C-alpha cells in the first residue's frame, strides 16, 4: 500500500504542474517558461524576461500564441484563465 496521497498532488493530478514553450518570432530563437495556471500573463513575460538577462524589455514586447496567431497582454486572463495547458506553444513578439 501506500497512506494515500491521493488527496494532494502526492497522488490526486498528475505533477500537479505543468511547463510552457514560447517561441520568438522575428528573431527565430526560442525560449520556455517553467511556470503554472498561476503566472500571470503580464508575469509570464516577466518570468521569462527575468529568466534570461540581456536585458529585455518587458511590455513593450509581446507573446504570440499559435493557437490564434494573437497577443497576450493582460494579466487578468492568466493561461489557465484562457483554459491553456502544457499543450499550449507560446511564441514571444515585439
Amino acid at each position: 500500500m501506500a497512506l494515500d496521497g491521493i488527496r494532494m498532488p502526492d497522488g490526486c493530478y498528475a505533477d500537479g504542474t505543468w511547463e510552457l514553450s514560447v517561441h520568438v518570432t522575428d528573431v527565430n530563437r526560442d525560449v520556455t517558461l517553467r511556470v503554472t495556471g498561476e503566472v500571470h500573463i503580464g508575469g509570464v513575460m516577466l518570468k521569462l524576461v527575468e529568466k534570461l538577462d540581456v536585458k529585455k524589455d518587458w511590455s513593450d514586447h509581446a507573446l504570440w500564441w499559435e493557437k490564434k496567431r494573437t497577443w497576450l497582454l493582460k494579466t487578468h486572463w492568466t493561461l489557465d484563465k484562457y483554459g491553456i495547458q502544457a499543450d499550449a506553444k507560446l511564441q514571444f513578439t515585439p
